């Protein structure tokens, strides 16, 4: 048995929405919000991680491309052979491909493994979203529906499975019967309801979320 809802901002393991601009770094973002999560759980302390970090060190070894897109699944394994991410604060993003510039005197957070769910399984999604934590996904974000999107919970007939843009499930729940997960983009608060979009849930894989989700853990 899972809770009916759940929302992991009210148990103080999400950290502010974050503003990515002209900057593909959406898998950057989703990958620290994953582990800041993570952070928290391990250590009482709610700490915003350097995507700017992901974005100069995690590159080409890595198959990311910064400002032109990469993995969160791969950010993880960066943080894991490096041994460490720097604070935002201390390592602050810059919407911009530049030098790597890790400094250890700065590090913030861990990462020892990651767990990759299987393709499309929306129910082993809620299973970890509610055992583990906030998990990365991707999901087809390009749809003028997306970018315009306010409030309720967000069905795009026109989606694909094929995913595109990173983001990150911090809960699920139901809106007057229909069913969600409860995504934090990096589009800043601007963006759908104080940076949050409401994507529907249990609708055969909407928009890929449960295409490929993944989630970090902290030795
Ligand atoms: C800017 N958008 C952005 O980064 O989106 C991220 C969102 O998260 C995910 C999650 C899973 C995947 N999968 C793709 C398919 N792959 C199967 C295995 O064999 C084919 C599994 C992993 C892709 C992505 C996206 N990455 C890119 O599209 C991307 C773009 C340019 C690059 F240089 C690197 C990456």
């Amino acid at each position: 048995i899972l809770p009916d809802s759940v929302d992991w901002r009210e148990k103080g393991c999400v950290t502010e929405v974050k503003y990515q601009g002209s900057c593909g770094a959406c898998w950057a973002f989703s990958a620290v919000g994953a582990l800041e999560a993570q952070l928290k759980l391990k250590t009482g302390k709610l700490v915003s991680l350097s995507a700017q970090n992901l974005v100069d060190c995690s590159t080409e070894k890595y198959g990311n491309k910064g400002c032109n897109g990469g993995f969160m699944t791969t950010a993880f394994q960066y943080i894991i052979d490096n041994k460490g991410i720097d604070s935002d604060a201390s390592y602050p993003y810059k919407a911009m491909d530049q030098k790597c510039q890790y400094d250890s005197k700065y590090r913030a957070a861990t990462c020892s493994k990651y767990t990759e769910l299987p393709y499309g399984r929306e129910d082993v999604l809620k299973e970890a979203v509610a055992n583990k934590g906030p998990v990365s996904v991707g999901v087809d974000a390009r749809h003028p529906s997306f970018f315009l999107y306010r409030s309720g919970v967000y069905y795009e007939p026109s989606c694909t499975q094929n995913v595109n843009h990173g983001v990150l499930v911090v809960g699920y729940g139901d809106l007057n019967g229909k069913e969600y997960w409860l995504v934090k983009n990096s589009w800043g608060h601007n963006f759908g309801e104080e940076g949050y979009i409401r994507m529907a849930r249990n609708k055969g894989n909407h928009c890929g979320i449960a295409s490929f989700p993944s989630y970090p853990e902290i030795e």
